[PDB]
């Protein structure tokens, strides 16, 4: 994948509180953006939601993705910069504390 490809995923990261890259009919996905929007109250204007199925640059995308943290599949997270990874990684930093820690700026 190129290396405009990988800028512009970057500038989406830094552009946005949270940002998930998604497929509408992977369901880890609806849990994740189910967590954030309906359990954790996220307003929706906090966060940048790309259906990579749904977009011509979604392979793009993903394979910039795979490149910038290694991982493969959507649901793929972050917040604030911070990769926070898939769906198990967010219901972790509900467990430790670590994800209200993170949120807090972003809904103050």
């Amino acid at each position: 994948v190129s290396q405009e490809t990988i800028k512009h995923v970057k500038d989406l990261i830094a552009e946005n509180e949270i940002f998930v890259a998604s497929k509408t009919y992977c369901p880890y996905c609806h849990a994740a953006l189910n967590t954030l929007f309906e359990k954790l109250k996220v307003p929706r204007s906090k966060v940048l939601v790309l259906q990579l199925n749904d977009m011509k640059e979604g392979a793009d995308i993903q394979a910039a993705l795979y490149e910038i943290n290694g991982q493969r599949t959507v649901p793929n997270i972050y917040i604030n910069g911070k990769h926070i990874g898939g769906n198990d990684d967010l219901q972790e930093l509900r467990e430790t504390g670590e994800l209200e820690e993170l949120l807090e700026p972003i809904l103050a």
